[PDB]
C-alpha cells in the first residue's frame, strides 16, 4: 500500500481551450490542473480526453507553472514555437502518439542546456488540419532554438524529408505567411 512519487524538475500546468465563437478567445481558455511528479502526470493523462477525441477547434496546452499558454505572456512575448502540421489521416495514426511523446519530452527536461528556454507545448485540433507546437521563451537565441528543434524532431521520429519551421510569436500575432526564423 506504499506509493512512491517521482518528482519532476518543474511544475507543469495543463490547459484546455473550448471551441465557442460566442465568447472571446481568452474566455475559452481554462486551467485543468497542475503536477510535479511522474505519477500525477499519468493520473491526469489517464482521465482526460485523447487529442484525437477533442471537438474541432479545441486545444490542449502544457506549460511551466506560471506561464500562461498565450502569446502575450511575459515569458512568451519575445519567444516562438516549433510547429508540426499533420494531415487528416495523421490524426488517428500519429496525433495522440505525437502529443504524448511531446508531453513526456517536456516533463523529462530533454533539451540539455536549453531546457530553461522551453515554455510549453500546444496541440490544436482543427478541421483544416491538426497542429502541435513547442514554445520557447526567446526567438533570437539561435543555439537554444535550433537545439530544441533538433531534439524535438528526432524524439518524435519525424523523417528528415519533412522540414519543420520555427516562427516568432510577435510575427505570428501580427500576420496580415508567417516566415520561418529557423528550419530543422
Ligand atoms: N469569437 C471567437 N473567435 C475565434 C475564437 N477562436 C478563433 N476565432 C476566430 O475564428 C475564425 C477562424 O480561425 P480558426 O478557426 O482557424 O482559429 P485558429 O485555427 O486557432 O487560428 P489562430 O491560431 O490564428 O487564432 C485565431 C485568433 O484567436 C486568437 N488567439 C489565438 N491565440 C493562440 C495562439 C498563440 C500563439 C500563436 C498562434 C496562436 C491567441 C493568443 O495566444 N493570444 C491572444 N490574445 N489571442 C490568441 C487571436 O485572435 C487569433 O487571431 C477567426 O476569425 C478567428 O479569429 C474564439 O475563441 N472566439
Amino acid at each position: 500500500e506504499h506509493y512512491i512519487k517521482h518528482p519532476l524538475q518543474n511544475r507543469w500546468a495543463l490547459w484546455f481551450f473550448k471551441n465557442d465563437k460566442s465568447k472571446t478567445w481568452q474566455a475559452n481558455l481554462r486551467l485543468i490542473s497542475k503536477f510535479d511528479t511522474v505519477e500525477d502526470f499519468w493520473a491526469l493523462y489517464n482521465h482526460i480526453q485523447l487529442s484525437s477525441n477533442l471537438m474541432p477547434g479545441c486545444d490542449y496546452s502544457l506549460f511551466k507553472d506560471g506561464i500562461e499558454p498565450m502569446w502575450e505572456d511575459e515569458k512568451n512575448k519575445r519567444g516562438g514555437r516549433w510547429l508540426i502540421t499533420l494531415n487528416k489521416q495523421q490524426r488517428r495514426s500519429d496525433l495522440d502518439r505525437f502529443w504524448l511523446e511531446t508531453l513526456l519530452c517536456l516533463i523529462g527536461e530533454s533539451f540539455d542546456d536549453y531546457s530553461d528556454d522551453v515554455c510549453g507545448a500546444v496541440v490544436n485540433v482543427r478541421a483544416k488540419g491538426d497542429k502541435i507546437a513547442i514554445w520557447t521563451t526567446e526567438c533570437e537565441n539561435r543555439d537554444a532554438v535550433t537545439h530544441i528543434g533538433r531534439v524535438y524532431k528526432e524524439r518524435l521520429g519525424l523523417p528528415p524529408k519533412i522540414v519543420i519551421g520555427y516562427q516568432s510569436h510577435a510575427d505570428t500575432a501580427t500576420k496580415s505567411t508567417t516566415k520561418n526564423r529557423f528550419v530543422v
